[PDB]
Parts: C-alpha cells; structure tokens; sequence
C-alpha cells in the first residue's frame, strides 16, 4: 500500500483521530475552519488568517465507509472522505466536497479527496474527476480553500 500519512508527532494518522490542519511553515497564516460566504449555510472551508487560531480539526474516513477494509490507517494517493470534528451551526454535514471552494452541507465524487506528500509536509487534493490541488484564496476578509495554485502546505496536529 502506498505510505501512511503521519502526524506532527510521527504517528501514523488513523480514521479514529481527529487533526488540526496547520500549515507546515511559520507566516502563512492558522488553521482550517468553516465559515459563512453571504449566506449563512451552508458553511464553506476557510483558513484562519490569524497564525495563532488552529481552527477545527477534521476527521478523515477510508473512501467505502464501514465497507472500507478494516485497516483504517490513512494512507496517501488514497480517496478519503474528510469532515470537520465539530458542532455546526447550520444543522447540515461537516463533510467536505466541491461542485472552486470547498463547501460542507448536502450535495459523483464531489467527496472524494486525497492527501499528497508535497514540500514540507501535505497538500490535500480534490479527486471529483483529475486530481486538483487545494490552495487558499485571500477574498475580502476571508482566505477560501479551494482548487488553485499554489497548493496550501499543510501538517496534522492530533487533537
């Protein structure tokens, strides 16, 4: 299989864990959340602006669910699904897919990602049809993540 992706502490990370997604080098601002675009739901992937907020840690689940094999370990170049491990303000899915930005709530493949050694860390890739690289887009008083170059550099602070 291809190689476990492994945690800012060297472990390898697991489905049951839950991860903070910071960025891999100090001045390239905090960590993931979910926040409103104008409307208030459904709530899109943001990156904090702020380098001190880590923003909410995000569960990754093998891509076939329960069905997956039972060796839930995360690997690389593998389809995962990825959520947000937090209570929503919008009553809808934490669950991460794409149509540009990354939104959550209700919706083949629009769920599909994949986590890529790349720089000094990860970068997160959406897999709906090619691969796309998710990079962060400064619009307004918000950063978007979203399919763009460069691709955002991201580690897993376990939670």
């Amino acid at each position: 299989a291809p190689p476990p992706v492994y945690d800012t502490e060297g472990h390898e990370l697991s489905a049951d864990g839950s991860y903070y997604v910071l960025p891999a080098s100090p001045g390239h601002g905090g960590g993931l959340t979910m926040a409103p675009r104008v409307l208030p739901c459904p709530l899109l992937v943001a990156q904090e602006t702020d380098e001190r907020r880590k923003g909410f840690p995000v569960r990754f689940t093998p891509w076939g669910g329960a069905a997956a094999p039972e060796d839930r370990t995360i690997r690389v170049s593998t389809d995962v699904r990825i959520r947000f491990n937090a209570a929503t303000i919008c009553v809808q899915s934490t669950e991460w897919h794409v149509g540009r930005r990354v939104v959550t709530g209700p919706l083949g493949r629009e769920n599909a990602f994949r986590v890529e050694k790349y720089g000094g860390g990860y970068k997160l890739v959406s897999c709906r049809d090619s691969c796309q690289d998710l990079g962060v887009s400064r619009d307004g008083a918000r950063a978007w993540l979203g399919a763009s170059q460069p691709p955002h550099v991201v580690v897993f602070k376990k939670a």
